[PDB]
């Protein structure tokens, strides 16, 4: 695996899949932002998906406080490397982190050239 | 509302999209079956999607009685003709229809070589 | 093909579906932005989906010049009004448009409380 | 975890997610069929998803020969337990297993009351 800014009990994980080739989406850049008080997006963590299409160790429990986050997936670069013309500039996921709910957040993204789907799996357990 | 093999107030429509090309999926074969009294699948209607990736005129309100129906979409032929060998043999949609009176059903499918999604839009008639 | 805030040969359309109720998503707020010369998002058009879950009349072929556009769909308001508290704050679609002449763009979105999918259908004009 | 008929290097795994609640789909029945020479479907393996929404140990490498398989997911029961009216009778995935391609097959299914998506991840490595 690759990583981000601080690694611990992995409160946040990203998984990206390729719907064209039926495989993990490898070496895809992912940037995480936290919404700041001035309503701007502050860089928070970043990395590249591993050979199993996952990105772990982006943050730690102490750091992952309640707030608004944005996960940006560089889908355009991914398709370009394959010699395929994509529609989207990138894929963005914006969500609120709340302490009330379950503690691990898994963001999954399924990519096609002209379409994507994203889903959140929120649990108590592990990934 | 007519009666037979045509289109009533089109009680059943199919719409198919291609997530690789960002266009309607044209000339896709569709076969519809109804579960008979003896529990086997009987042929009900068939057609091919048009240039807009839609299929209308499959049945009439009179012919479309209460029952369990299967919509089979020939995805494999579609991809092979494009030079791609896909994962699935076909996409199948199975549902109970009209069990509380006549409804209008739109079955939508979004295709990728290794993934598909299907959604139903159900409307309670009148004109 | 007109000119301004209306609908040319409707160059940009949005369609939103609800995967929980099996119906169009009605009264969903949509905001469109264009990336300005200084790299910031400028307001371009806004509307609400109709009873068929579509939004037409956002722009004209003349106003819809080459550029990077963001379509923001207010999913959170939609679900909350239904008594559900959803995962995402909104769904965002970002793309380059018209970089090889005028095209017609349909942006479709399928909504679930913890997941959404978006697809683009691009057509090369004429009438 | 739960299991199927013979457990080994897990050539076939099933993962099911709930798009309404953003969680694993637990205790969902899954039946696997292999297409027989008479063109009928022979029961092959079955089980219920575990608390992480997965089903492993359905088969072994020796048994998983090339052929046509069907994976049936009992989605209707799942929604009914939640007190939600679903559209589909069940979700079906039909595919050919070939020795040429990568060796592990992961079938994932994302469920909503009126929609589902399925994706195949085929790899050399592990799950």
């Amino acid at each position: 695996g690759p990583t981000g800014t601080g690694e611990s009990k992995c409160p946040l994980m990203v998984k990206v899949l390729d719907a064209v080739r039926g495989s993990p989406a490898i070496n895809v850049a992912v940037h995480v932002f936290r919404k700041a008080a001035d309503d701007t997006w502050e860089p928070f963590a970043s990395g590249k998906t591993s050979e199993s299409g996952e990105l772990h160790g982006l943050t730690t429990e102490e750091e992952f406080v309640e707030g608004i986050y944005k996960v940006e997936i560089d889908t355009k670069s991914y398709w370009k490397a394959l010699g395929i013309s994509p529609f989207h500039e990138h894929a963005e996921v914006v969500f609120t982190a709340n302490d009330s709910g379950p503690r691990r957040y898994t963001i999954a993204a399924l990519l096609s050239p002209y379409s994507y789907s994203t889903t959140a799996v929120v649990t108590n357990p592990k990934e």
